[PDB]
């Protein structure tokens, strides 16, 4: 279909010509004449390749123009929300306002009532909608993308409770991957169905067995090793995606890969990869990093600090660097290698789910630059049949509510009763009956018992109440809890250890105390370093606020407040990686976490009466979050600074904003501004 034959406003047509886009895919243009563009909604399930974000890009803005109103976009992550605060700039060019909000889930963000098109993830759309923003009752339209993670155990709740309570109120529309159940899905949202495999680029795909590749149409090719794939791509003048299941994995690959790939450059693209390698922040684990991108290749995962893996998702874009070897979590080219099937889970090692395998060799044939994808499986210790049979030809899993997940269920039900107006049990049930949970009739009984005990729970802690006529009614504590978003156990936790906190008040027992807490993925320890930790922990109980563990997650909590104190104290990033085995990414993360559930301490404490420690816990989260001395405060409000920074400059000089306010620029870059004037 060509962009003019369809039947909207000239300004989308106008932005899509623009953006090189003269005519829609076949699968694009079967989603734009199902009755989308007339309000109704859709479950969308067709190749990533194959612009699913576009449909919804015309559908939003169509639903804009005509009549008026907002259009939410849900994204997974927070990273994910930045690629399509970008992709939707030029938008703006024809006055539609785009706004991104991903987090600070305890306020009700009235300022997003000026825009047209928001974009957040699934917790913050949550939130909002539990502290009843203004503006919400003017989404039109709310686009979910990657709908299918509804089937994910982790936050596959989130997802269905918010698309639970706008079901109905808004045209909604769903971004999936192939899944097993796609009907389902779509009669539960109520929602045309699109399904299509039509890919703008062939993509042909295999399994690597011992010296040979084995395509799905039958052909055998030679192939001395895995690796060799790789560099016969990049001999091609093309490039390759490899994908490994551990951290660690992923780096080691990268570097041997590296070694075989630098003989394969050019001098400049040597050079700029030299360039490339010398541009990065100092610590451990850029060091490897650094090393493997002077030789063409590199590695990506949540270990690397969100800039890290921008640098190379961006200069592999770019063709500078050959080859990326990436983990799953947080991750198109010519070849698309997946090195591992089995990956460490917390239930034992297990086979990728094929729906991800599918995702991953999707990613195969830039759609200009290849005439064909190709999508290689690598199995070491597996029968290459099977690996075929239920890789390529397996029908992926079907997606099963994770509603059940109990801690989002306590979460959610609380949130009900202290920001919906649930005041019943059957008024509770009535929801739970319009998720996907109940559509596909899933276990009953079982929930019903796990949302009567956790009423229970509920009413044992003081967050709600009941009475002789079973009318439920939330108290402070409960809505207070429900606003911050967090879980109503960590704030048990926090209500619990309230005295204890007030009594003594200190960095390493609150650190460790929210380290513990749901709402926090304490760091891992080593049999190795269990022992330090163990001396330390003794030598240091007198400032937690526990008994005695006796275990786990306590001294994983305990190494964790370990390091969040020597965050405020100002250590240098790369000490930390070193002197407690962690990599930036995580760093980050967790400090993060903290900010939010020491801000979230303190305003608890409010609601407890405990406000003599207000003070106290205000200015722990502001150091948390810049990881800086107290005295460090004031100069954060500038441009950009970090802890890095500001110490360089209280120290040598400055103290005040009114101080840099007035300094010869000649005098700061004695050490450290362009922004700095620009902000003042
Ligand atoms: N009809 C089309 N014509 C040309 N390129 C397209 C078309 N649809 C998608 N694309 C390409 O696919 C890229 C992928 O993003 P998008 O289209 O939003 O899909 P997805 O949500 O699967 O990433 C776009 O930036 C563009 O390069």
């Amino acid at each position: 279909m060509r962009v003019d034959e369809l039947r909207v406003d000239e300004r989308i047509k106008s932005t899509l010509k623009e953006r090189g886009i003269e005519s829609f895919y076949p699968p694009q243009a079967e989603a734009l004449k199902s009755g989308i563009l007339e309000g109704k909604n859709a479950l969308i399930s067709i190749p990533t390749a194959s612009g699913k974000t576009l449909i919804a890009e015309i559908a939003m803005v169509h639903r804009i123009l005509t009549q008026g109103g907002k259009a939410v976009y849900i994204v997974p992550l927070k990273a994910l929300a930045e690629e399509k605060f970008q992709e939707f700039q030029d938008w703006e060019k024809i006055g539609l306002r785009v706004a991104m909000a991903t987090g600070d889930y305890d306020s009700k963000d009235e300022w997003l009532g000026k825009y047209d098109i928001i974009i957040a993830t699934a917790e913050k759309f949550d939130s909002l909608l539990r502290h009843g923003s203004s503006w919400i009752k003017d989404v039109k339209i709310l686009v979910a993308d990657e709908i299918h993670l509804i089937g994910s155990r982790d936050r596959g709740a989130t997802l269905e409770v918010i698309l639970a309570h706008m079901l109905g109120k808004a045209q909604i529309i769903g971004l999936s991957a192939t899944i097993g159940n796609p009907e389902e899905l779509a009669e539960w949202l109520n929602a045309e169905l699109i399904v299509s495999d039509w890919r703008p680029v062939k993509l042909r795909r295999g399994v690597f067995y011992q010296g040979f590749v084995t395509w799905e149409d039958g052909s055998i090719d030679r192939f001395s090793s895995w690796e060799e794939l790789v560099y016969d791509a990049i001999r091609k003048k093309k490039g390759a995606l490899i994908f490994v299941n551990m951290r660690r994995k992923a780096e080691r690959v990268a570097l041997e890969l590296s070694k075989k790939v630098k003989s394969l450059l050019t001098k400049p693209e040597i050079r700029a990869l030299n360039e490339l390698a010398d541009s990065l922040e100092e610590n451990p684990t850029n060091e490897k990093l650094a090393k493997a991108i002077r030789g063409g290749v590199a590695f990506h995962h949540a270990g690397l600090g969100r800039d890290e893996r921008v640098l190379v998702e961006e200069n592999f874009r770019k063709g500078i660097i050959k080859a990326v070897v990436a983990t799953p979590t947080l991750s198109p080219a010519f070849r698309v290698i997946i090195r591992d099937i089995w990956r460490y889970s917390d239930f034992g090692m297990e086979r990728i789910p094929i729906i991800e395998v599918h995702q991953m060799l999707g990613r195969a044939g830039r759609p200009k630059y290849d005439e064909v994808g190709e999508g290689i499986i690598v199995s070491t210790s597996d029968d290459p049949r099977e690996v075929m049979n239920h890789y390529i030809f397996g029908k992926p899993e079907k997606l099963f509510s994770q509603l059940s997940n109990e801690s989002n269920l306590r979460s959610q039900v609380l949130a009900l009763i202290a920001t919906f107006g649930y005041s019943t049990v059957e008024e509770i049930l009535k929801f739970i009956s319009n998720t996907f949970y109940a559509y596909q009739r899933k276990d009953t009984y079982s929930l019903e018992e796990k949302i009567r005990n956790i009423l229970y729970f509920l009413l044992e802690n003081e967050f709600i109440e009941i009475s002789l006529e079973d009318k439920i009614r939330p108290l402070s504590l409960g809505i207070r809890t429900a606003k911050l978003y967090i879980d109503p156990y960590t704030a048990k936790m926090f209500k619990d250890k309230m005295e204890e906190v007030v009594k003594d008040p200190n960095p390493i027992g609150i650190f460790h105390l929210i380290s513990l807490t749901p709402d926090i993925t304490p760091f891992n320890y080593s049999k190795r370093e269990f022992e330090r930790l163990e001396e330390e922990y003794y030598e240091f109980k007198d400032r937690l606020y526990f008994d005695d563990p006796y275990e786990r997650k306590f001294f994983r909590a305990f190494k964790t407040a370990l390091v969040l104190l020597a965050w405020i104290n100002e250590v240098p990033e790369g000490e930390i990686v070193e002197k407690y085995s962690v990599e930036p990414g995580d760093i980050y993360r967790i400090v993060e976490t903290a900010e939010w559930l020491v801000y979230s301490l303190k305003e608890i404490a409010k609601v407890l009466g405990a406000y003599e420690i207000v003070d106290y816990l205000e200015t722990l989260r502001v150091r948390v979050k810049y990881g800086i001395r107290e005295e460090l405060i004031p100069l954060m409000q500038l441009p950009l600074v970090g802890r890095r920074r500001a110490r360089a400059l209280y120290n040598s000089g400055f103290r005040s904003i009114e101080d840099i306010s007035q300094a010869r620029p000649e005098e700061l870059l004695k050490i450290e501004v362009e922004a700095i004037f620009k902000f003042l």
